[PDB]
C-alpha cells in the first residue's frame, strides 16, 4: 500500500546551483482521468488582463507588424508591436489592429449624398471598409440618408452618390440607447448585413455589421475587451522621446505596454514606470527583462502590473557573449516567479523557446505566459519577403541589436505557413502534454509546482542525445505545422 | 522588504574544485544609475605604470611589430615587441 516517492521536487532541483535550463530536466508523469482537450488554458498577462491561451508574440520588427497581432489575438493570445520605427507608423499599426472586429462602430467612414461614386471606390481602397452610411453634412452628426454597399458598385463612375445609395425609407434601423445584445438580435431577425443605429432625432450615432457576429462564431477564443474589440500591445523604449510616442499609442487605444529593455533594473526604467502610471492610470505596464528577484523588487515597488524574465538566452541574441551578464533561462523563470507570486503579478517567460515541450516546461515552472520569437518567424503573417536561398524558401529573422555595439545576429528561418493553423497545433500539443503531467488546468499545474506534487529529474548530456537519434540514416518530422 | 540572495558569491564558485574556465559561468546583473560611457577604466600594468584602458597586445611575432605598438599605445593600451 506504500509506493516510494521518486524524483526531485520542484525546490530540490534549483537548490544545487548548477544553473539548469529547459533542456536539463524532465517532468515525471502523473495519473490521467480526463480527455486530452478537456483542460483550461486561461492565463493572466498582467494584474487586470486575462487571456484564453498562454501564447504571446515577441515585439521584434521581424515578427509583429499588425497582421500577426490580429491573427494571434484572434486565437487567445496577444501581440506586441515592434518599436524601432517612427511613432506615427506604430500608432497606425495599433489602430488598424484595434479596428479589425467591432461592437458599436463609433467612427465609421461616412459620405455626403453629393459625392461622386468613384470616391466610394477611393475610400474602399484607402480603408478596405466597403459599405458606408450616408448623411447630409457628411459627418457623424447629421441625419441618415442611406447606405452604399459593394453590392451597389457592380455595373463610368462619375455618377452622384444619391442616385445609387438605398433610400432611408426602405433602410431598416434600430433606435439608439440599446445594449449590444438586443441590437445584435434585431440584426439577426432583420437579415440585412449593416444595421445602423440612430437616436430619436433620426441622426447617426453608431452602426453594427453582420460579419462581426460571424467572426465571433469563427474565432470563439479571441481576446476582446469590454468594447468588444481585439486587445493590442505596444513595446516602447525608455528614452526621453518615447514620452511623445506614448501619447500617440494611447490616442490609438493601446491597452498594454511593455517597457522594452535588455536590463530592467535601471533608474531610467523605474522613473518611466512612474511617469506611465501617473499620467495614464488605465494602462497596464510590463517591466523590462529581469533575471533575479533582487531586481524584481524595484520593478514591483515602482508599480509595474507584470514582468518578463530572461536576458541573453535566445536564438537571435549574442548578449551573454558580449556583456558577460545573464542567467540560464530555466533557473531564472522559477527563481523569479516564486518571488513575484507573493505580490500577485504574472511573470511571462521570454525567448529561448524552440519546441512545444519547452512551452510546457516554462508553464510548469511559474511563468503565466510564454513569449515566442523564432518559433513565429517565417509564418505567413510575419512581415517581409521569402528570399529563396540554396534550395530553401525562408524569411528574414533580424535581431534589434543587429543593425552602438551589436548584441544580436541577423539570420533566416524556413517557411512555416499560416499562424492560423500553427497556434492550434501549439494549443493542442500543450494541453495534450498537460494531460500526461496530470493537471486539469494551468492554475492546477502551478499549484502542483508549489505543493511538491510535481517531481522532476535532471538529464545528463548523455541522456539529452535522445529522440530523433543518430541511429537513423535520415528522417522527416511531419507535424501539422 | 526582504529579497533573498540569489547566486553563488565569488569564493563559493572556486571552492568546489571543478576547474571552471571563462565559458563555465555568468555574472548576475545589478542596479543601473549612470550612463554606459561614464565609467572609468584606469588600470595598473605594474606597480609604477598605469594605463587609461585594460587592453594589451601579446608579444607574438605574428601580432606585434612596431606598427601595432604605436596603434595600441595610442589608445590607452601598451604593446610588447
Ligand atoms: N539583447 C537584449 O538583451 C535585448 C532584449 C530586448 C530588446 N533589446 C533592444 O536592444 C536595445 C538594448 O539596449 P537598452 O535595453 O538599454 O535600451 P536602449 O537601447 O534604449 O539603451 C541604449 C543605451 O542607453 C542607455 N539608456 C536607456 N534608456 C536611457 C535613458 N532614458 N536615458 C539615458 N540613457 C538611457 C542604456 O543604458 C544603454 O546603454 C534596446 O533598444 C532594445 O530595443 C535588447
Ligand atoms: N478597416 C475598417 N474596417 C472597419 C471600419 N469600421 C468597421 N470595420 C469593420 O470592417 C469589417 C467588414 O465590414 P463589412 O461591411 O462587412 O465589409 P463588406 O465588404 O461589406 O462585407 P464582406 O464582403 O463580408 O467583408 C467589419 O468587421 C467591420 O466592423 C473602418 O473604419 N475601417
Ligand atoms: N456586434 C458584435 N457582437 C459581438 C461581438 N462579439 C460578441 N458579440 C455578441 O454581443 C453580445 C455581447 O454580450 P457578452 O455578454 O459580452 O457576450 P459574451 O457572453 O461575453 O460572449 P462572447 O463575447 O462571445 O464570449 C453577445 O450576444 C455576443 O455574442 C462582436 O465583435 N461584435
Ligand atoms: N439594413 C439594411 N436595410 C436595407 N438595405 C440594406 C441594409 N443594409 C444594407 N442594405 C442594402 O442591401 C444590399 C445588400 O446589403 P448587404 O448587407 O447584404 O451588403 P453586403 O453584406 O455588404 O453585401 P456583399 O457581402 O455581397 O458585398 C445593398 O444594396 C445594400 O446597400
Ligand atoms: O538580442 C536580442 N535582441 C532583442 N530581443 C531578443 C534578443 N534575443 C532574444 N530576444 C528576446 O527574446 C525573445 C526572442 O525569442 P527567441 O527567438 O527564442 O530568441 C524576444 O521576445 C525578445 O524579448
Amino acid at each position: 500500500g506504500y509506493v516510494p516517492e521518486d524524483g526531485l521536487t520542484a525546490q530540490q532541483l534549483f537548490a544545487s546551483a548548477d544553473g539548469l535550463t529547459y533542456n536539463d530536466f524532465l517532468i515525471l508523469p502523473g495519473f490521467i482521468d480526463f480527455i486530452a482537450d478537456e483542460v483550461d488554458l486561461t492565463s493572466a498577462l498582467t494584474r487586470k488582463i486575462t487571456l484564453k491561451t498562454p501564447l504571446i508574440s515577441s515585439p521584434m520588427d521581424t515578427v509583429t507588424e499588425a497582421d500577426m497581432a490580429i491573427a494571434m489575438a484572434l486565437m487567445g493570445g496577444i501581440g506586441f508591436i515592434h518599436h524601432n520605427c517612427t511613432p506615427e507608423f506604430q500608432a497606425n499599426e495599433v489602430r488598424k489592429v484595434k479596428k479589425f472586429e467591432q461592437g458599436f462602430i463609433t467612427d465609421p467612414v461616412v459620405l455626403s449624398p453629393s459625392h461622386t461614386v468613384g470616391d466610394v471606390l477611393e475610400a474602399k481602397m484607402r480603408h478596405g471598409f466597403s459599405g458606408i452610411p450616408i448623411t447630409e453634412t457628411g459627418t457623424m452628426g447629421s441625419k441618415l440618408v442611406g447606405i452604399v454597399t459593394s453590392r451597389d458598385i457592380d455595373f463610368d463612375h462619375t455618377t452622384l452618390l444619391s442616385e445609387v445609395m438605398t433610400p432611408r425609407i426602405e433602410l431598416v434601423v434600430a433606435p439608439a440607447g440599446v445594449t449590444l445584445k438586443e441590437a445584435n438580435e434585431i440584426l439577426q431577425r432583420s437579415k440585412k448585413g449593416k444595421l445602423p443605429i440612430v437616436n430619436d432625432c433620426d441622426e447617426l450615432v453608431a452602426i453594427i455589421a453582420r460579419t462581426d457576429l460571424k467572426k465571433n462564431r469563427d474565432y470563439p477564443l479571441a481576446s476582446k475587451d469590454s468594447q468588444k474589440q481585439l486587445l493590442c500591445g505596444a513595446a516602447v523604449g525608455t528614452r526621453e522621446d518615447d514620452k511623445y510616442r506614448l501619447d500617440l499609442l494611447t490616442q490609438a487605444g493601446v491597452d498594454v505596454i511593455v517597457l522594452d529593455s535588455s536590463q530592467g533594473n535601471s533608474v531610467y526604467q523605474i522613473a518611466m514606470v512612474h511617469y506611465i502610471k501617473q499620467k495614464y492610470p488605465h494602462l497596464q505596464v510590463i517591466g523590462g527583462n529581469v533575471v533575479t528577484a533582487a531586481q524584481a523588487k524595484n520593478l514591483i515597488d515602482a508599480g509595474v502590473d507584470g514582468l518578463r524574465v530572461g536576458m541573453g538566452c535566445g536564438s537571435i541574441c549574442i548578449t551573454q557573449e558580449v556583456m558577460a551578464c545573464g542567467r540560464p533561462q530555466g533557473t531564472a523563470v522559477y527563481k523569479v516567479a516564486e518571488y513575484a507570486r507573493r505580490f500577485g503579478v504574472p511573470i511571462i517567460a521570454d525567448g529561448g523557446i524552440q519546441t512545444v515541450g519547452h512551452v510546457v516546461k516554462a508553464l510548469a515552472l511559474g511563468a503565466s505566459t510564454v513569449m515566442m520569437g523564432s518559433l513565429l518567424a517565417a509564418t505567413t503573417e510575419a512581415p517581409g519577403e521569402y528570399f529563396f536561398s540554396d534550395g530553401v524558401r525562408l524569411k528574414k529573422y533580424r535581431g534589434m541589436g543587429s543593425l552602438k555595439i551589436a548584441q544580436g545576429v541577423s539570420g533566416s528561418i524556413q517557411d512555416k505557413g499560416s499562424i492560423q493553423k500553427f497556434v492550434p497545433y501549439l494549443i493542442a500539443g500543450i494541453q495534450h502534454g498537460c494531460q500526461d503531467i496530470g493537471a486539469r488546468s494551468l492554475s492546477v499545474l502551478r499549484s502542483m509546482m508549489y505543493s511538491g506534487e510535481l517531481k522532476f529529474e535532471k538529464r545528463t548530456m548523455s541522456a539529452q542525445i535522445e529522440g530523433g537519434v543518430h541511429g537513423l540514416h535520415s528522417y522527416t518530422f511531419l507535424p501539422f505545422t
